[PDB]
């Protein structure tokens, strides 16, 4: 699935993360945008051996087992494949575990590059939420 980034604004907000971890929708949807072009299918196979998984690009090394990767600490505690659903719970669920696991939300690159320092509100602006 491909989202919108209202539909995707919205799934997020259900989901908790408006402000999770301080972390407002937008920087969420922003990630996204920018991770996975807001892609729940999208993978990075990286030449590290891990695997960036979903629409936040969650990388197969700590996050989630694809069974491949090097070094897995699987800290979702879920296949990697499961970050690939069209519904975005276990991206969101690990998503919060990597927040919860002393990371803000520079543990995503595009994040850190492409939307810190930006008016991440414009990723929900106009969105029903």
């Amino acid at each position: 699935k491909v989202f919108g980034r209202c539909e995707l604004a919205a799934a997020m907000k259900r989901h908790g993360l408006d402000n999770y971890r301080g972390y407002s929708l937008g920087n969420w949807v922003c990630a996204a945008k920018f991770e996975s072009n807001f892609n729940t299918q999208a993978t990075n196979r990286n030449t590290d051996g891990s695997t960036d998984y979903g629409i936040l690009q969650i990388n197969s090394r700590w996050w989630c087992n694809d069974g491949r990767t090097p070094g897995s600490r699987n800290l979702c505690n879920i296949p990697c494949s499961a970050l690939l659903s069209s519904d975005i719970t276990a991206s969101v669920n690990c998503a919060k575990k990597i927040v919860s696991d002393g990371n803000g939300m520079n543990a995503w690159v595009a994040w850190r590059n492409r939307c810190k320092g930006t008016d991440v509100q414009a990723w929900i602006r106009g969105c029903r939420l």
